[PDB]
């Protein structure tokens, strides 16, 4: 499988991510780069819905089908939308080279029609002591998001 | 099961566009509003890919598993508003003819049911809804 996704925004926050997932149960490669972001650490989830009819606000909470706290590494306890930080350097950009263990794009727990998310500032991976940590990280408001969908 | 489309392109046409389906092995409904059209009949179908890295264009062809993407055509109003009320047994938002990551087109010209529907006007990726 092949999946991708264009993420669009208010601002100048605009990009595409690539997925691919060579075999049903295998890892899947996350590709691609954003632009118009603030240089630093930027939360990167999928979240539940690919309703994208009022904005990135539309899109629900991280996708999260185990109803399990938030997290990152993907070998701890996570939502399954928990893909951690991207790094945007001086120029805005955020190249992103990404291989997850978590996500799939077949069989239960697809990310397929849902949506992906940039956020304004970086995920704390849930390991801040505080109740917000183990619900988004404290990534703060969405910058662009794009509905996943099926590639060739 | 429920899932929305936003469909958008590089002039006026947009819209959006609600599926529901109750059951797994009954019809989706189809429904919404489509405005910016010329007056008359537009194709509507399912494209392949829900790839909209080159606008419309990246949604390849016609969403044929087997054509299953075949909606056949929505009816512009002279106001250039199409009032879009569906019911299709063909398409599914689970199983085999899932259309969930695929992407809606509609079209500058009428299908003409055997195809023919002419240039991409809007798209969308269709999102899994609440
Ligand atoms: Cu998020
Ligand atoms: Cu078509
Ligand atoms: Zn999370």
């Amino acid at each position: 499988t092949k999946a991708v996704c264009v993420l669009k925004g208010d601002g100048p926050v605009q990009g595409i991510i690539n997925f691919e997932q060579k075999e049903s149960n295998g890892p899947v490669k996350v590709w691609g780069s954003i632009k118009g972001l603030t240089e630093g650490l930027h939360g990167f989830h999928v979240h539940e819905f690919g309703d994208n009819t009022a904005g990135c606000t539309s899109a629900g909470p991280h996708f999260n089908p185990l109803s399990r706290k938030h997290g990152g590494p993907k070998d701890e306890e996570r939502h399954v939308g928990d893909l951690r930080n991207v790094t945007a350097d001086k120029d805005g950009v955020a190249d992103v080279s990404i291989e997850d263990s978590v996500i799939s794009l077949s069989g239960d727990h697809c990310i397929i029609g849902r949506t992906l998310v940039v956020h304004e500032k970086a995920d704390d991976l849930g390991k801040g002591g505080n109740e917000e940590s183990t619900k988004t990280g404290n990534a703060g408001s969405r910058l662009a998001c794009g509905v996943i969908g099926i590639a060739q």
